[PDB]
């Protein structure tokens, strides 16, 4: 079985460890390729923070639900183990802010200890009159990057730097199965209007003394434009931006100074914090994730495609029941050739 | 008026900066001194990790419920100022874990969001099955003596090394009032049986992925002989010993693995963690402390003495509560003096 998984951002190197982890066999060996244009830590994966938190909003299919659940016992099952480490893996506790009233979220119980802030709680944030404590993970992206690389490598898949102008460069190289793990650029593969850049920009602190996370929310701008505050393993993102549709992969002064006059707003102690770096990314926004069977008529045959893209702001956070739903996907593959 | 204050630790700076802070006056100045043979960063202030929390037992003077919530309180209301870098001052959460059930701690509506832990919680920990969760402070010690140094040199406070033999020593060169704040030693200036050292052993480690507190509890070996993991600044405090009556000032190396052996068995993580430094210090161990007036007959004059000592495992908890009553007791010394 030649694969072929173009990718190498956290849902292409998951899904590419969780399709030979089930399906590489003594009976049927796969050849399991890794085709890229860009790796770690040069990502929108190796960006982001990792904080496991989805949407406020319950998901536009409910199976993104059980998905981001399935993932949070994965990592949950693994924190406190020794190797933790390798995978920037590690708990944290902290608030999620908002200025007036709104219900439970749909994933309450999958976090630990959820609650809301008691007044005396809300008396430290001056801006903000409700919120709720609880305690979740933080799965660091460069890390993981690097971690699941690692693992690949040991099973003998191989990376290849090269920009895919289509599917059907791939299916003429052989490729029986594609996986497309694509992100916000899947369309250039594939016209899909439904998925668009949220572009966010984010500075790196050094505040070592902050031991939670402070996200604030502000629903009439949507997810991702209020300040927010995330402790790291080294440093702590500040960061709050969302641009939908902006292609610019260019940090700015006017984003910059909204995230630092933000988050020195949420929390002053950060007017004193050694700036460390500064990045910007696109979050592969679309109504849903594409998670999903197709199969392509190119050229002198038919090749299976599957899709595995769009995870927006929530990719860490969901990642490893992708990777298992896109090897179940995988396994049909299989039946379907005997 | 001169004033001698005996120690340069967190009762005794605080007690100096508390006095001139109330009763250095346009109608009364004061000569504040501080004599100490040590200072930092080499005392037991500097040792300690600096967690905000009191004993499991309600205490035997019940004053020290609030002496402890005044300190408390004075450190909530600048937790968030851009200062609190300079104090050692932050907010960390975290868990206190004990084999079976145990009541309510008499401080539980003093700290921030305290409840018992869920059985999702305490199956993170197989040791454990019962346990609260909170959120508290940590004053940093050296940090904190740093910054009182400061603003005790500021307000034109001066400082001498030197033990003192006596308190007639101090009299004789014409200390109208002495402050004892020399902490386990208290007892060569005059005899107190019921003061013993309780001596601890720590590990500083480099863990940053640590962002909660984790104290574990062994009621029948008593306070402080159980692993705790107390995530500092820049690192991270292992500790867990206690011993009553060693007056050993030496690192040990059963010590350091029933420490080592003890938060890795908490926290697996932990045996990645590189290991920056070691420390022991004496607690002073009293029934309760010392926080009292007594008149001293000694030469050709009487002399006023303030003694405050004793604060066990408890002294940066508890200091500025003690400070302010010390302060308290200052003034009714300058109103039988006019
Ligand atoms: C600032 C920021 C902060 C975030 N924080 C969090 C957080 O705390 N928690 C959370 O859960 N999520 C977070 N996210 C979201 C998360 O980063 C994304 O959902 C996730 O990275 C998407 O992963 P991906 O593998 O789909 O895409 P990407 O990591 O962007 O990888 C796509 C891969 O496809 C390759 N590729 C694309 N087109 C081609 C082609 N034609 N040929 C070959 N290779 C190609 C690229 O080179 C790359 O290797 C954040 C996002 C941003 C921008
Ligand atoms: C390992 C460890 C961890 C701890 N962690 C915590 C924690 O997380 N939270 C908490 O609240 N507490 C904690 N504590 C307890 C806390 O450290 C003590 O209660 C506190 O330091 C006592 O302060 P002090 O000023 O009374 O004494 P010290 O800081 O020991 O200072 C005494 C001073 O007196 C001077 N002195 C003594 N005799 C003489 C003399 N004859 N002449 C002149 N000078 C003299 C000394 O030189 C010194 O300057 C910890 C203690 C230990 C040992
Ligand atoms: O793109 C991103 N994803 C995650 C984060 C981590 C913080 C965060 C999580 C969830 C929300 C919420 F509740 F609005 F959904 C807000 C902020 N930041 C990003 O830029
Ligand atoms: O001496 C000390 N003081 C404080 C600490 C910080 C951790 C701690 C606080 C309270 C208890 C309890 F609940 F047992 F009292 C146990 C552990 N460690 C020390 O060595």
């Amino acid at each position: 079985m030649r694969v072929v998984v173009i990718g190498a951002g956290v849902i292409g190197l998951s899904t590419a460890l969780c399709i030979h982890e089930r399906y590489h066999s003594v009976l049927q060996p796969l050849d399991i390729k890794v085709y890229a244009d860009r790796f770690t830590p040069l990502t929108t994966t190796d960006v982001a923070a990792g904080l496991w938190q989805p949407y406020l909003s319950d998901p536009n299919n409910p199976q993104e639900a059980d998905w981001s659940q399935q993932t949070f016992d994965y990592l949950l099952s693994h924190v406190h183990s020794p190797n933790a480490e390798n995978l920037g893996l590690f708990l944290i506790s902290g608030y999620n802010l908002f200025h007036e009233a709104i219900p439970d979220p749909s994933w309450k119980d999958t976090v630990l200890g959820f609650r809301k802030l008691t007044p005396r709680e809300l008396d430290m944030f001056p801006d903000y009159g409700y919120g709720w404590f609880h305690t979740s993970l933080i799965l660091e992206g460069k890390n993981y990057l690097q971690w699941l690389t690692e693992r690949l490598t040991e099973r003998g898949v191989k990376f290849f730097q090269r920009k895919v102008e289509s599917f059907e460069e791939v299916a003429r190289e052989g490729a029986d199965v594609i996986v497309n793990c694509t992100g916000v650029w899947a369309g250039a593969l594939q016209r899909d209007p439904l998925l668009q850049p949220g572009r966010g920009q984010i500075m790196k602190v050094d505040a070592p003394w902050m031991k939670h996370f402070i996200l604030t929310h502000d629903p009439e701008r949507g997810i991702y434009n209020s300040p927010y505050i995330i402790p790291g393993t080294q440093t702590v993102t500040l960061g709050g931006i969302f641009q939908l549709g902006n292609w610019s992969e260019l940090n700015n002064i006017q984003d910059h100074n909204t995230i630092w006059e933000g988050c020195c707003r949420l929390e002053p102690t950060l007017k004193n914090a050694r700036i460390i770096g500064e990045r910007t990314g696109f979050r592969p926004v679309r109504p849903q994730i594409r998670l999903e069977r197709e199969q392509l008529r190119t050229g002198p045959s038919n090749t299976e495609v599957i899709h595995n893209y769009g995870h927006g702001g929530y990719g860490l956070t969901i990642h490893w029941g992708c990777a298992l739903e896109a090897a179940k996907l995988f396994g049909r593959i299989l039946e379907e050739k005997k």
